[PDB]
């Protein structure tokens, strides 16, 4: 049984959310569930392929992500998005809109994606080569009332899926 | 039932804006599960900051068919109204989706120029405006639409009707 939902993972760049999204996407998939997944990098090369990271842009790419998100959702569809949406207001609206929302803050300290810097954009940031880059000289404005938290660095993968999962079963949006 | 993208396509002026909503009408009184994606509106939104040049509509049709596609495959029923002028991003928003009906909507230049209903094609012939469908930018017509509704010719009941049977043939519908 499937009623529609958006499942939004917000974050720093590198905090893992692509990670989990991926592996809940398959979790959901496994189990014959009927998804959608917006990913910002993936997204940001064609529905929103065209802007920047300036506050502007930044508003109008989760606006336009949550746009397709609202109409997927309320149309019986579990979708997932996995952007750094790091204005709260924001997400504040775009939940609003939809409704049937799940704030799920991918919180991992600056201080560790940094250590990793998976794309190498932190060291960009730290040396001016990148401007207004998230953590570094631009917002993040954490969840202060996320549905799910999933401390990247303290907890296994499993778990933080496992907690998601368990939050979609508590709230009925799939089967238990 | 099955998920679809009906796509009307069509000088401005023709009719598309009207079919659509008719079309809604019965779709939903029937209980249909469906979505509009109107240019004109979507361009306050999806679209915002998009222009009229070649390179923007190609953005503009793109975007809104990569929504169809997600909402098609979804079971949902799609009616886009758009000008789309250029053939060949139709198909490849056809190709793409799959479950894709093209809805020529015909109506001759000269009924939309004369009627002039958002006060457009003045502002063309002046030049006020520039790259206006149909007087100084391409409509390129369907060669092979799945439905063709001649509004100058067909009553709206007509028009709508032959877009229902076409989904009822195809089994999209009951
Ligand atoms: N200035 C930047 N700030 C944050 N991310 C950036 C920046 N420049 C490039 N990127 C890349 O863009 C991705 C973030 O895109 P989004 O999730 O779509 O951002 S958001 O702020 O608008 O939500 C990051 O994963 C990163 O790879
Ligand atoms: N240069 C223009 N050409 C055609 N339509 C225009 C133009 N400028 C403003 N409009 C308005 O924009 C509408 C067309 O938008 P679209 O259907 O979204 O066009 S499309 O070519 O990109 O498909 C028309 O109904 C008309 O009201």
């Amino acid at each position: 049984q499937q009623r529609g939902v958006t499942i939004w993972l917000t974050g720093l760049s590198g905090a893992g959310k692509t990670t989990i999204t991926h592996a809940l996407e398959k979790k959901l998939r496994d189990s014959g569930y009927r998804l959608e997944v917006l990913d910002g990098d993936v997204v940001r090369t064609n529905l929103t392929k065209g802007l920047g990271f300036s506050k502007e842009d930044r508003d109008t790419n989760i606006r336009r992500i949550g746009f397709v998100s609202h109409l997927l959702t309320r149309n019986g569809v579990i979708v997932l998005v996995s952007a750094i949406s790091p204005y709260a207001a924001i997400r504040q609206e775009v939940k609003h809109t939809i409704g049937d929302f799940l704030e799920v803050f991918v919180n991992a300290p600056l201080a560790v994606c940094e250590e990793r810097d998976v794309k190498g954009l932190y060291a960009k940031a730290r040396s001016g080569e990148i401007k207004g880059f998230t953590g570094i000289d631009d917002p993040y404005e954490p969840p202060t009332n996320p549905d799910v938290e999933c401390r990247t660095d303290l907890e296994e993968l499993d778990e933080s899926v496992g907690k998601i999962w368990q939050k979609l079963v508590d709230l009925k949006y799939i089967e238990g």
